[PDB]
């Protein structure tokens, strides 16, 4: 039995869950705001369900990791009574590039190597590292491990990594395909590969983490061979407000149209697209699920798009494959959108999908197969846990 | 049993295609090209009764002279297969975009013109050259009915979820943006026919149809009508092509213009015409010449096809899933009618989806009508050559009916 913490720094953020392995307890969980803003504020879920909000002023990262460590430690809101109670720290590290195909433990070596990978995210890695950097003043001695986004798609061939556009200049600025979530997707294959009694190394799986971000994988025999994300997060499914797969000729015409530069263009498709722009409502598909119900035909029309989009990634996956064994639903929206998982699996036996739409009807948030017994391809959610699947990548190495 | 003949018109910035059926059979009468029309070295190349090329040299700066001089041909006591310019009945001509406006071919009036000009910035490349064909032959055949058959018609049948792109709303609306399609023609034919050959109801029948050729695009038609197609408002969108990228990451695009200093128009001409199989081959956008570097053992070229032959296996189980499954798969296109390893790669290990393939009847077929599944396939997989002519001379004779 250890505890390990696990941190997820972005540019103005730390959110952290402590967690008791091998089990996976959550002995606690929060997240702080508005890091370097005024009003800097940490929240915390107490294990009786109840939300707790601490102002502090945290103008940089160590600041804000050295309060979160007093808050875990505190007699009123706090779960250890010393930080020599925390075993190891797992960090998300965003991007691994070509670098990193697997967790590792953090060396100098290796913050050498992330720093590399900057220019690929750059407004994730460095707030990674100030993460690490917190950790090494506030617990020293402690060992720590990254586990990042992209690792998992570091198996993808060449054929399907390249995008078919002029090679030297990809070369040169290092487009490829690298994908994300990829800590989810591998969390959710591996986990239902166990549930169900079956050898991932011999499994070919879909898994589809459908969240505010949306991707999904093709995992065949034991290795990832695509996914739906690209070199950024708007490639691939229609999300909360990124577009997914629009038409290369679109994004030249409206630049042109609406006198738009990169920029402008990029905002566009990443923050004003997707549910929120098709639908005029909103990016939460639950707040959808209500104008469809006060007969908003835009939220309508959205939702057909969104579960059509998701629905012909099966087939295509499947296809590039060769079969598919197990589909897996996770995320926020797939771990709940009961509604969805029945469009996107229903009219699918040609491919040997057969629904259990009864069994699928109002279940949300549990691991349950929802396809009927006698389906050929099990179908199966998964809710995920990147934060266990970044304790126990951490646990294995530090072992 | 009577037979009329059709002058078929393809006219594009630099070019004028003809061909000379014979209809209802539609047998061609005669076949060529103007090419190089408008710059030094214009020329026009047909194609004998013989089967041989022969080409006319001669100065043709702009569409009306080009016209003249292909009727002259039609007509000439040599290359000729026709006494006088009263032996056409008609003429039809592509058309390449009918926006919101076509769902189906029309006789070209005034006001069919008007609303052809109000699509020219749909296709602003390609309309007025069509437009220009139109007006050539209204000034050199007196009497003459013509009729436009519009490359984006057959898709007007798609619904709103797959046509609208996920992005903002009232903005796309304000300027057209919406999934069009192109290669409708061809699609339309290859579907059909394929259900002719094969003894199935159209009407009942779910098809994948891919046109391979420089410019590349797969179809899903469900019971009669398109579904999907993977181009989009432009042709870029979709397979691998010659020259274009097809589908790309949207985020790669911003990063390329921001890396490289490029502009809408940089990015434009970079994606259209430096991408696909010559972007990556370094060799050629002609996958003949691809075939050859890769027999040389070019990795490259090797690399090319790997990724050209995977995109269009992925559409073909994504328009399978689109449609709940389905019946019959057709490839066409000079590339899809000729290029049989594509169509090898593409199809095996797709018995999951009902596909078992004939890889020996499939082995050095090229160009001819030609089931290459297996007879125990759940799915028909069929090569079918496409005839956009003749389905353009159809129309033409149902309309001036």
């Amino acid at each position: 039995a250890s505890k390990v913490l696990v941190l997820n720094c972005g540019s103005s953020s730390v959110k952290y869950k402590l967690l008791e392995m091998p089990k996976g307890d959550v002995l606690a969980q929060g997240g702080v705001e508005k890091l370097g803003l005024p009003g800097s504020f940490l929240k915390l879920t107490m294990p009786n369900g109840e939300k707790v909000v601490l102002e502090k002023d945290m103008p940089e990262h160590t600041i804000a990791v050295e309060f979160i460590l007093s808050v875990l430690k505190d007699d009123k809101y706090g779960c250890i009574k010393s930080y020599e109670e925390i075993d190891a720290v797992g960090h998300r590290l965003v991007h691994g590039g070509e670098k990193f195909s697997n967790s590792v433990e953090i060396t100098p070596e290796v913050i050498a190597k992330v720093e590399e990978c900057i220019p690929l995210a750059p407004l994730h890695n460095p707030a990674n590292l100030k993460g690490v950097v917190a950790i090494e003043k506030l617990l020293p001695g402690i060992r720590q491990v990254g586990v990042f986004d992209t690792a998992f798609f570091q198996t993808m061939p060449e054929h399907v990594y390249r995008y078919a556009l002029p090679y030297d200049m990809c070369n040169k600025h290092g487009v490829r395909r690298y994908g994300f979530h990829g800590t989810s997707h591998r969390y959710v294959s591996a986990r239902a590969c166990e549930i169900l009694g079956l050898d991932y190394d011999k499994t070919r799986i879909i898994t589809a983490h459908i969240g505010n971000g949306a991707s999904i994988a093709a995992i065949k025999n034991g290795k990832a061979l695509d996914v739906s994300l690209g070199m950024t997060p708007v490639e691939g499914l229609m999300m909360g407000t990124r577009s997914g797969d629009v038409d290369p000729g679109v994004l030249t015409f409206l630049m042109e149209a609406e006198g738009l530069q990169a920029a402008g263009i990029s905002e566009l498709i990443n923050k004003k697209s997707g549910v929120l722009g098709v639908s005029g409502v909103s990016s939460d598909l639950r707040e959808i699920e209500d104008a469809i119900k006060n007969g908003n035909e835009r939220a309508t029309l959205a939702m057909t798009m969104y579960d059509y989009r998701i629905k012909k990634y099966v087939g295509a996956y499947a296809a590039a494959m060769g079969g598919v064994d197990v589909l897996v639903f996770t995320g926020g929206v797939g771990e709940n959108q009961y509604t969805t998982r029945e469009k996107v699996c229903t009219d699918m036996e040609f491919m040997g999908i057969v629904f259990d739409s009864k069994v699928n009807e109002g279940m949300r948030g549990k691991e349950m197969v929802i396809s009927k017994p006698e389906s050929k391809v099990t179908v199966i959610v998964v809710p995920t846990d990147e934060e266990y699947m970044i304790a126990s990548d951490t646990m294995t190495i530090l072992k």
